């Protein structure tokens, strides 16, 4: 088990995920399943015990002739019996004729794919843990930094940057719970034979299935699921849900990185953004990866139409989309991880953007305050008419408020500036942040 | 309702849940509950709460004016708020929609609509599971040919095939209850999610509003965090994918040349028997899987209100609920009255004249000759049986060692497809045991 | 219709084309043409063709009865056929539908509906094109900052940016004309495509029916060959793709911090002092639904044998939605482009954000002769990076290099640092799209 | 370099067009053509052009360093440009990439790659079309049961069925020819489309470079205007849809219970049980499904913002090579199957006779229409079909027991009306209509 990369293979993928879904790890998973099967069937008394040992001793990927395997896969049409043929030829005294006993190739591919998935989700759980940790730090560190919230790409009312990070944090917490829920279904053995009923094992296939299952630390199956692809498809839809949030994160960050906005920046790495333009390339890659995974999810839903006891086409969609969606997702997870660990935050630009409306962004605040001293009704009417006068003449809301003599007589400039200061109107952002950090 | 296909690719129950009238009805329950909460906590006068709840009535809406207002405003709530304020007397409606924003209403109405919609789905699923529970038992020992790559494989039972659908639909039930924790959640955060205008009362209004509607309180605002809605969509995709397989298998078994099952007999629904339910299931599943991709796409809502992605949900979630209901409805109907033809399954088992159970002949003959040597020898007789279109039994008897070790009475039984059923019944037991 | 959002994610003209009523109107138009065609050829009695045509009128259909019958029969034609026979006198009912199968009518109806729909699309495209031709010429010399990866790149003009949309919509117009001559095609082949019940009159009927309906005669039956319908789907995907970009760029220029364009001013079009880009919002959501719709229609192409068992029916649902969603997007884009507010002052303000850094490239070339092309590069590069860290004009830092200050005077220098002086051949490129 | 499935869901020829090496080779041909154009226009010195063209060779690329620079820079051109400058002598490499931005190179190379890919696709289509012309003629008179909703309908001929594919593939050929004139277009516009750095020589450079590369000059820059690439994607979706139908039909006709066709015989190509397996059909199906979702991602990619997209443009980097490779494998399999398709007329005949004459009840109604009434014969034959099907008896036998039927038509005449081989309509005329251009 040792170590193939093109120009972009580590841009839209990761080295780790590529290895999990490599031909070598796949065939290794195959050989692990075959070895465990032999051992299981030996204890049960189905196959000789000396044969099991010899099989296990040749269940090693390093002994695989790859060019021969490729050719035999293309001729046979499926990717297992080529490995079986070599396993049989590698065993001495014909003891290889006891491997693959009662198994069909989709038993090996489905169970391999579950093993590869479990390895894959270990990396995703790690990426998620780190992303969550960064968001926890970011929510606290930036708990009290004011900025303009945006609705339909227009300024709404002030919030804090840590508030925005708390909302991402709550989402990734949900994704984590979704992940652990699907694991109990997905981490399941597939061993049913040609038709799912293990006809060639007699009264023994279900003892074999139950023993093979926890030999490989997998849940026993209720019943065969060769054309019941809901375990594989829900992994795909989870990847779609997770990358969706990654894509929102990328959208918000690249939007806050605009020359005209300048409120955040990806972590500085010398000459990475390609004067000094630092393009949000991590956001760029996340976006493209999310787009490809969401369509790959639709392909895996499509794949669930596998007919009868082996799909004539739909099953084979999983061979292609699953590795790709894993690799794309890991690239997006890697990039968001990197961005959130060293994210630059520019409070002075957030402050400058808050001051663009010259107090109109806190029109409500002024109203609320002036209410007790002027009257709910006059407060509404006066602020609304003052806010609209400031809009047409490009003036501070304060300056127009001060031309209302009843307002000027009731409040001194100093009180009115605190009402006209966007930084004084954050509602309960910090208490909301606290509610997310609390668990 | 009146459209020709409105009940073919939809259903009346689901269509009314997502109708303009039930949506505005959900809006009005929310605004009334909000006024009750804010009166009890002292934010608005209690005479306004009473006046507002009594005018939170869908019957009072001028729909033509509402529509014209929504097309002007751009979003679907403040048109209802405008009618609620004008309907109140001396100006007590000025205290409705107090500190809320339109998406608080649309999001939370959609949760309520989703909960109504999932009650129907849960209800259809229950019916489908028991139909499969009885079918698995009823046809437990009905032999038939399993098929791989649309070629005959080895014999199974029709109940075994039904137990596999049964296990699958149960997992979908588990996924339904699982997402319900996340989805049944209040959305109340205001313009930017922090309830700025409610001051130190914003969180209290949210929390007490939540239990007013029997909804979980949200960790934090989720106006552009659409993973609850998108997750429902991908569940409908997963569900309609299994319905699509069922429709695929039934319509394949409904072929003139196969004739092993048939959709329930109705009148002149097809001398015919067209699998039109399978047809509708298929078209529904295809549209749902694509809509699910649209819902993932919609998760990219920017900042605190999406500039486009959010609106994708306004269109896709009703369609996908309606499409799924139509597909669940048809699968419920077909499974409840499914016709099963054991004589056709038997005729198809005999097509190969024994080759479909060459594996059984190998096993039985392995005891006296050896697993490896019997495998090769029987495979060599399968050479002669197929090329000369003979029964395998006849060719097996022309081999010396096989005839010398096994007699004709015993070869006819290894060559009977009805005897090579494996442990099918134990597998239906394992699925029917829980 | 009358739904709150039915004219927001759709339009009246498109809803009508795909309405049950216009669909059935198409059905009866086809059945009347068929009876007449078969009277001329002698297949049916001329008294039958006359009586049938007199009753091919959408006003006479029992809509509730047609609905229940379609739900029982399973397909949407024989319910209308049954009422046509009951409405004719002296049993003249079916000499109609003579040798036709239901999908002959649906397919041919859908083709007439697509032609009506594409009549709308070609009109909106013509208006969009004219607005863009006007905007490209109007704002031919309006400088603004181009943007790459959402960061400013080098100056362009706003009319140059509109010319690039214009060139795109012209390509979409060509695509539309190209597919029309494939799509406007008759479907008349009967149950299995060979019109076996018409004997030696099948091709004769088909070719006469095609001329009657102003459609091309089919090479052969295409009941399970959905490429004509699917390529309409993919064209709606392509076209809405461009509309979606237009929506993305306009809403991006509408941000509070950018403010370079705005949707046409209308009333309270959502209250807080102010106007959200809802046209952009609707275009985006319609594009998203159309592009997935085109994938379902590619999926539909897998209709088995001589009538698909599911794939065909996907078209019943997807095609009308995609036509309606697209018309909603085209209406909004038409509206936005006809009265688009453009703010050259905000464009100039954003050009001046970097205080000359945006045209550092021009400073290098301009300083090349007096310094040396490579000292110019190295010196402007380092002066630019000092100018950013201190938030000062590039000019001022350039004048703090004594070698530079000795070679050129300040007049020459904030001509080269003036972003408006570095616009390239934007105007000549605009011309190429207008075609002078 | 090839993995286990690299030639199963892909092809060597297409994998090679989209490889790193062919892509970088296109980059270098464009850089060479650029220096040659600008040397003639006097924009760069001719000695530099000669030195730049001499080093525009893929063989001189350090691939590991190119990877490292691309991961750092973010985009895949300037790593090749860096090596081209350094490989040139006397600092003459500073005149390459003159006025270009990376997307000019990636877009134009992608165009060159697409043209090479459509050369393969056109060769596959010609072969598929030729195979179908032969099959439509050879099986012009082979009768079989047509199928609607997977139920037998009325009789047709297998050559009629193949003529229907043939007409479809000719329409795809027309679509390909139509998009090529739009797609085969130069991209050369600089950072923002206006070639600001080239001044009054930008348009002059663009048009000379275009004809140097045998590409149409562009109306205007199209860096974020991806309709040419998305159009290629949707065409692949249309084409693989037809291939997917062909695969669905052939695999349905390959069922154990149907047995009407079979994929070409290759010793042990079907995993086996003495058994075959429609593996070619299996692969076409999965390829069409992946191509069709990619078409959606290419449409999604059209939302590139302003003058260089922040994300959407990069979708094309991944989707286009994959969709092309997937399509090439579907075309490879479809070409192979159609060249050696096995047709079993005896099975088609056996399946026709299953209904015992019901499949041609329509023909009996017409025949008996003349002497009894077109409407009356229909209802009368239709009532007879109930007894034949409820009793599992031949339609002929029940017809001979209907008294006015037997009075008006003899056995010998009802033989012919009940023979499914006599109700084929104008299948041969329709085949002729397709084969005739």
């Amino acid at each position: 088990p040792d170590l193939s990369a093109g120009t972009l293979s580590d841009i839209f993928g990761t080295p780790q995920m590529r290895e999990i879904w490599s031909d070598q790890n796949r065939v290794a998973c195959y050989l692990e399943i075959e070895a465990a099967l032999a051992i299981v069937q030996a204890d049960l008394g189905i196959i000789p015990k000396n044969a099991a040992h010899e099989i296990v001793e040749h269940c090693r990927v390093q002994e695989i002739d790859w060019a021969l395997y490729k050719q035999k896969t293309e001729l046979i049409g499926y990717p297992v019996l080529g490995i079986v043929q070599q396993l049989v030829a590698n065993c001495k005294d014909g003891l290889g004729e006891y491997c693959h006993w009662g198994a069909t190739t989709q038993d090996i591919t489905d169970t391999a794919t579950v093993m590869q998935i479990r390895q894959s989700l270990t990396l995703v759980k790690q990426r998620l843990d780190s992303i969550v940790s960064s968001l926890e730090h970011l929510a606290e560190q930036h708990r009290n930094v004011p900025m303009a919230a945006r609705s339909n790409l227009k300024q709404a009312v002030p919030i804090t940057f840590g508030f925005k990070m708390a909302r991402f944090l709550a989402t990734f917490r949900r994704h984590q719970q979704r992940l652990v829920e699907l694991e109990k279904r997905v981490y399941t053995l597939e061993f049913g034979g040609a038709a799912g009923n293990l006809s060639s094992l007699g009264d023994q296939g279900i003892a074999t299935h139950d023993a093979l299952a926890k030999m490989l630390d997998l849940a026993p199956a209720e019943i065969a699921w060769h054309t019941e692809h809901d375990r594989f498809a829900e992994v795909g839809t989870f990847l779609g849900l997770l990358t969706g949030t990654l894509a929102k994160l990328a959208t918000d960050i690249k939007l806050m990185s605009q020359t005209e906005v300048g409120e955040v920046g990806e972590p500085f790495i010398s000459n990475r953004g390609s004067m000094q333009k630092n393009n949000p390339i991590s956001c760029v890659y996340i976006h493209a990866c999310a787009a490809n995974v969401r369509q790959g999810a639709a392909a895996l839903l499509d794949a669930m139409q596998s007919d009868h006891e082996r799909g004539t086409g739909p099953w084979e969609i999983i061979w292609v989309q699953l590795p790709l969606m894993m690799n794309w997702t890991s690239a997006a997870l890697n990039n968001a991880d990197f961005v959130l660990r060293g994210l630059q935050v520019f409070p002075d630009a957030m402050q400058h953007n808050l001051d663009l409306s010259k107090g109109l962004i806190v029109s409500e605040a002024v109203m609320m305050g002036l209410g007790n001293t002027l009257g709910r009704q006059y407060a509404h009417d006066a602020v609304y008419e003052c806010c609209r006068t400031a809009f047409v003449q490009d003036r501070p809301l304060l300056d127009v408020l001060l031309e209302n003599h009843e307002i000027a007589s009731k409040l001194d400039r100093t009180e009115l500036e605190k009402l006209c200061d966007p930084a004084n109107y954050l509602g309960q952002c910090s208490q909301w942040i606290d509610r997310v950090l609390s668990p």
